[PDB]
């Protein structure tokens, strides 16, 4: 009986629960928290964590907070480098939360996690069972499972590596999905967990999920000390889940994409790594080390689409300045479904979102609506631009570029629409 | 009773229980799996198996894992070959289970088992009667079944006589069907199971089950250092059943698709291959295996299609590039039949798309559908053109083309559609 | 009470209780065999044999298995030659059962059975009393009563007249109706059984039942190197019965359509040839024997069609070839009666297939909906011009051809339409 502090009659329950069909998930609201689809997910990724592995193994949890792992009779090894800003308060609140139940609980090795956190705080290079002050790198301790709840800035096969020649032979990683980061997209929305998502460059757009302008005349535009000339994704974007703020990298998000098989080479020598739990944009991957290389790998990652995904053009004003650039979203598969037989033929923006509304009035977040409409419009029209040039089977016309060099012609794609129940296949780097 | 890890009101049940009318098939869902249905088919087609066999025969299963034959009473050679990358794992998790029950299980020879696993880890070539670490074609035991379940990269007249030289009289193959593959497609999918498979040379298409592109403006194409001139399917393949991908060879399924009646020719010398279990593309074939050559082999080899199967060209984009090519699927065959009336006549492929979806609103996944239209209104309309071009009853027009040889004009094909109740019959080869 | 493996709900079952009205059909489906009507039939079929016949009498079967005459009270003479592929596999499994039941079943002579298979595993020409290995040539066995289940490769006249010189005085055909044959049709169907045949010419068709072809950019065919000039059925066929195959040959099944009354002229010297079973497609056929020549044949084969047969030309792609030939089937005799009134006047093949639809939306196999409205399409033209062309009653205009002979004008024939409650008269051999 798994309690989730979200509403009694949110529409995000139903999907949780069959997200989690071995756990039976009951509201429990006490606070109105702006992201607590997250959290509730989390919290049962967590239970699942815990009932699938065995009760009697050291659990060390990568960048975790030591709160939340109160009243969980498994050990622990809250791992903390006291990197980020916010683990000094995480501290002082663990550290409340176990000055305050000295003579209330005892079950929970409480006694001897006050011992572990006065060592700690005695040498700063003390490895205790239960507690240490390092990163994912440096840490000695010789545990069993790993657990990255939350953890988007490292580098996945680095700290993989560093847990399996530490003993380490299982990994959980809960956290946002990381397959619109291999499409390389400029912004993008987890709708139905409130977030949203931005590189630098579009933090002054317009009409996104995360962005902020100012009104203006339309006067001269800024003498820019830099031509510009190209709007591309840089590696640093913002990710707001609610009302809460992470800076995050490409480069470590898209490392966490693994694929299906991979090969660890550095001291000691395969791996894999499965998406057991898939909700509307939050997963939980399974990756589990082997120590000797066997097999080979191809080097492809899938993710599998329940819901329809749609990465595609779409134009707005970056402080006032008009360009276009590449937004995904996650679409319901009812929805999806539904525009089947509407997608048929060439569809108007106005007429796509009309027929979107009718359909939704809610399934669907309304400010994200408009853009999917244009990347249906885009859709079915590219579609269409498919049958009308009808290529012959198996024959590619190349023309000989005066060289010895052969060239082709490419297609206007604007929308990649991933309909449900299909798959997205990426090209990875493996054999780290 | 069997128990199914499928969800309790999901409309692949029916079907399930149409495939299995020996058992009582009952839902309990502990997992959210992606590919929750191979599951269910490959377990009851164990189960299937199990029952219809001997009870007192040693059963060596190929490539299987070792922890799904678990509280299983008949004796089983679990032969694992450690090729792939994912079998350090499997015998990981399955020593955990064996080690899991050491005083809790006593009546599936669990105390022996793990003799036998201390054997293997002992010496390479240790083979024990239940366990042992070499491939099909080097194992020593003498047993009488043989069972390939999920087993797709093996030569099948190789494996077949490596076990018939060691007196395997019995073998079961229970794996995706092999129908799509003789039929060269360069892409396909089997939307029951949400298995979707594509060519390497098409995995980054557009608009197929298995594909991911990027957003282009339609500028240049690549340099390429190929001429192409050919887009034709080559022999590696990927499939991705859910989640989980697998690289396939052609030539290996294809070697699968064995014929009714053939001979196995070696050192010892007919065999028959009949498709006892066949559910909307997952099938279990029964091949029976026997001494000596008997009779004569016709090299034919017959699919039956319960639901109908669909084959055409269809035009997508890879890499941008548009080109077309073959994309097989399955359509059911109430839909088969509800379309038959209005194909009398051609049909617009968007009038098609329409039709289905008024059809479908799901018996059928979406995603299939618009390729589907496509090839009902190509099928419908190559149909009216055999009605107009109507030949002599018995006559073949063939120009002398000024030499001794003899010439004549090919039709437009772009469909093959198997209507519901019919049957493939391919020329493959025999006498191996 | 008599038990068939088939559906609960199927159509065919009110059909085959049509058929055999002495007994009490009830479905209990233990296999989703791909052709259970077909077994179902032969079942019952088997059991009014034996009902039919007398109790104290040894009864050979031609090419049986000796697996399905187990818990058969009456004697047995399982005729199995070795000459085909699947022999082996069913003796492997007939000894199976009866070392299975070595203390178990003690009424059907099973104690015997296990003697009489060790004797004939010792002399190749050990004739048993209940098993031998010859071919119905040459066993030396003299029983009263012959049986043939599904034994259509063999020579009719030549057995019949061999196991009449062995006192047999009653033989038993069960197999599907020949009158297609002796129409001379290039390919047919039995609906009802899911059952196809195609000549060996047509294998690669397009849109017939039995048949497989390719996707083609309509390119130059083949070189051939013989001219063709002619598409005319040859001997080999192949059979699908569901699943199964079988290559059958035209004389050999030609040669069991046995006229009513025949003469067997040999060493020894009337027989009669009467259909005593006749259901959608599979025919139980009652041959009884007389010692000496008495009365006249005429040579004359008699069929009675309880629903409609048909035989129509139809144009189809072989190998993407456009040609003409002729497709054979049944239609349930309902729809032929709903046929009758709108075939009047002239109807296109759209209309007709239509309207053909809609009366089935399924009484009939949709996938052959479209030929057999092709047929009636013109069969109804065809009339019509019967109609127009009004000759004078008893009046054979034919002009003289400059010589002693005398020519006349061969009208179109597209179709030969049997409706129900009509009869095919052949003119075929007698006297062997
Ligand atoms: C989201 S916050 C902690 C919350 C945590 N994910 C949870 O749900 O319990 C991410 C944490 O990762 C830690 N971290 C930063 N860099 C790290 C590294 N290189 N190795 C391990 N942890 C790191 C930071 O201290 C930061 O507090
Ligand atoms: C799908 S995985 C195992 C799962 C298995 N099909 C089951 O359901 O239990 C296929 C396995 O076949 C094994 N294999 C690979 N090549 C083989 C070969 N040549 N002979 C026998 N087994 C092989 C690999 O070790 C691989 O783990
Ligand atoms: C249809 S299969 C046997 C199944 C059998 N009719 C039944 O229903 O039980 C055809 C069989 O005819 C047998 N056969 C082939 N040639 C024969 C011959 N010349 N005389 C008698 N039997 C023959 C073969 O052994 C083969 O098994
Ligand atoms: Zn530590
Ligand atoms: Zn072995
Ligand atoms: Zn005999």
């Amino acid at each position: 009986p798994v309690y989730v502090d979200i509403d009694a009659d949110s529409a995000f329950l139903k999907a949780l629960q069959r997200a989690y069909p071995m756990f039976e998930v009951e509201p429990r609201q006490v606070t109105p928290n702006d992201h607590a689809n997250a959290r509730a997910f989390s919290h049962l990724a967590i239970k699942l964590i815990e009932q699938e592995i065995d009760p009697d193994s050291t659990i060390l949890d990568i960048g975790s907070a030591p709160a939340r792992r109160m009243m969980s009779d498994r050990k622990y090894h809250c791992v903390c480098p006291m990197r980020s800003a916010e683990d000094p308060e995480r501290l002082a609140n663990y550290a409340r939360k176990l000055a305050s139940a000295a003579g209330k609980v005892l079950d929970r090795n409480i006694s001897g996690k006050i011992g572990d956190l006065q060592a700690v705080m005695a040498v700063p290079d003390t490895e205790t069972p239960t507690f240490c002050l390092h990163t994912d790198v440096s840490c000695r301790q010789r545990a069993d499972v790993a657990i990255y709840q939350d953890v988007y800035a490292v580098h996945a096969p680095t700290s993989l590596y560093h847990q399996a020649i530490k003993g380490v032979r299982l990994a959980y990683w809960v956290g946002f999905d990381t397959t619109p980061f291999m499409y390389n997209a400029m912004a993008g929305a987890y709708p139905s967990y409130s977030t949203n998502w931005a590189d630098e460059q579009v933090l002054k757009a317009k009409n996104i999920g995360l962005c902020s302008t100012d009104l203006t005349e339309g006067r001269r535009g800024k003498l820019s000390i830099m031509r510009g000339k190209k709007l591309e994704p840089c590696d640093r974007v913002l990710f707001s889940v609610g009302s809460t703020l992470y800076p995050e990298s490409r480069k470590l998000l898209k490392s966490w994409h693994l694929p299906s098989v991979f090969h660890l080479k550095g001291k000691l020598s395969t791996c894999r790594c499965d998406t057991v739990v898939s909700c509307e944009g939050y997963v939980v991957k399974r990756i589990t080390m082997s120590p000797g290389l066997y097999g080979k790998t191809t080097g492809y990652a899938v993710t599998h689409h329940a819901d329809g995904f749609l990465m595609c053009k779409t134009t707005d004003t970056v402080d006032g300045e008009r360009v276009s650039f590449s937004v995904c979203t996650y679409v319901p598969a009812t929805i999806c479904d539904q525009m089947t037989g509407i997608l048929a033929t060439e569809v108007t923006p106005e007429d796509a979102q009309k027929l979107l509304v009718g359909l939704n009035q809610n399934t669907m977040k309304n400010y994200m609506i408009p853009v999917v409409a244009q990347a249906f419009s885009k859709w079915a029209k590219e579609c269409r631009k498919d049958m009308e040039d009808e290529k012959l089977l198996g024959v590619r016309e190349r023309t000989l570029t005066c060289c010895c060099l052969w060239a082709f012609k490419k297609q206007k794609t604007h929308t990649v629409y991933k309909r449900p129940d299909t798959q997205s296949i990426q090209k990875v780097q493996a054999e780290f």
